[PDB]
Parts: structure tokens; sequence; C-alpha cells
């Protein structure tokens, strides 16, 4: 697990290559070496440190990346950019989620340092670095297509997501008020059948068929809701997604799909 000190740590590697560009002794191939580390830390770390310090590293990485062009504007294949592209080809051939796309925005960025470093460095330029330049370009391409398919996932998705919260608004203030009634008011369940409890057992049913009656003309729509919302919600996840707005939206789908089902298994009992 990556910690606190951890982040600190890659974060003074960073600052150390930060001060380096400002003296002209920035060392390439050690900044995007380290740059790599902080790929594979960063990937684990979002998906389990203050969301703060997680941002801030996010930007520092960004700022390294803006100093690194600027550096370039104004062996190395085979020990720096060759463990890199393969790290990150691996991502070319995996299943992916909506979780994966800040990693792979991350990683395309870093392909394109590659390329442009590797390009500005070689210009007697090698068919070696030809070929190399071949591979680094058709991996980053690649990599935008798959990235770009799933960002489009997403886009449609968070579409779906709007859609749902807001068709629910026929039903969705009623059926909370009237399951909340439910829930307050709720008779304990008794298990046994002794003449002594009958008269509660009546009021189980009698008040099971009041919640019932007040959402009788939602019936099909919760169950229709449903039917979309549980994929989504498994499509979302459960994970910080900081558009703050998108984690809103989800756990209010997920409020309301847990009225819908408690609804529709109520109905299903009586």
């Amino acid at each position: 697990r990556i910690t606190p000190k951890k982040l600190r740590e890659l974060s003074d590697l960073l600052r150390t290559h930060l001060s380096s560009a400002a003296t002209k002794q920035l060392d390439m191939g050690g900044v995007l070496s380290d740059l790599d580390t902080m790929l594979v830390a960063l990937d684990k770390a979002e998906r389990e440190v203050d969301k703060d310090q997680l941002k801030s590293f996010n930007s520092l990485i960004l700022k390294t990346y803006r100093v690194i062009e600027d550096y370039v504007k104004g062996n190395f294949m085979l020990s720096i950019v060759e463990p890199s592209l393969q790290r990150i080809q691996k991502h070319l051939d995996q299943t992916h989620s909506f979780s994966d796309i800040g990693s792979l925005v991350r990683a395309h960025k870093h392909l394109e340092t590659l390329l442009e470093v590797l390009v500005t460095l070689s210009q007697p330029v090698s068919s070696e670095t030809y070929g190399f330049l071949n591979r680094l370009a058709e991996a980053k391409i690649t990599l935008s297509q798959q990235l770009n398919t799933l960002q489009q996932q997403q886009e449609s998705a968070k579409a779906q997501l709007s859609i749902l919260i807001n068709r629910s608004g026929s039903w969705a203030d009623v059926a909370r008020q009237s399951l909340q009634r439910f829930d307050s008011t709720r008779p304990v369940v008794k298990f046994g059948t002794e003449q002594y409890t009958a008269i509660h057992r009546q009021m189980m049913a009698a008040h099971a068929a009041i919640t019932l009656q007040e959402v009788s003309e939602f019936t099909d729509d919760m169950r229709n809701f449903t039917v979309d919302s549980i994929p989504l919600l498994i499509q979302l996840g459960r994970s910080s997604l900081m558009d703050e707005h998108l984690v809103e939206q989800r756990e209010k789908l997920r409020e309301l799909t847990t009225i819908a089902e408690r609804l529709n298994r109520l109905e299903r009992e009586w």
C-alpha cells in the first residue's frame, strides 16, 4: 500500500528534478524513469492518502512534464524508453473499466513525452531510432483509441445516469416518504403462530398494505428502473470519482435503487 511517506518521497524527487531544470541541469533519463515509477504508484494510490495530497501529486507530475517540454522545446532507448514502453504496452491487452481512465490519460501523456524527447534527441538518424519511434507511435495511438472508446462509454454511462435520475421524479419522493413511514411505524415481525400474537401479525399485514397502496401506481416504473440502474451502478463502482457531480449523482441513483428494490420485495412478500 502507498503511504503518505512514500508519496512525499516521490514528490521530493519531482521537486529535485524541477529545481534541476531551473539550473539547466535536468537529468532526462532520471526524471523519465522516476515519472514512470510515479505512474505505477499513483495508479495504486487512487484505488485506495488524503485525496488532497493525491490531487497535489497529479498536478506536480503535470508541472514536471511541462518542464520536460520546455526543456526540449529550447541506450536512452534501451534503458529508459524501452522499459516504460513495455510496461504501458501491457495496458493495451487489458479489459478496462471507467476507473482506469485517469491512468490511461497519464500513460498517454507519458508516451507522448517519450516520443517528443526521442524525436528531439535524434534530430545522422539510425534505422533503429526510426523503428523505436514507429513502435512508440503505434503504441501511443493504439492507447489513444482504447482511451477514446472508454471515455465515450463513460459519457454514455453518465448520460444514462442523468436520464434515470430525471425520469425517477414521477415516483421518487412519494416512494421515499412511503418507505420512511413503513420503516418508522413497522410492527415487530413475529415468528410464531401462537394465538396471543395473532393481533400483532394482523398489524404487520395491515401496515404493509398501507405502504403498498401509496406506491401501487409506481410498481412497473420502479421495477423497470432497477433493471437499468443495477448494471449502471456496477459500471460506476464505489471509488472516489471527484467528478463530485458524478459521485453525487451515483449515490442518488444508489438511494433510489434501494427504495425501488425494498418496495419491489415488499409487494412480492404481500
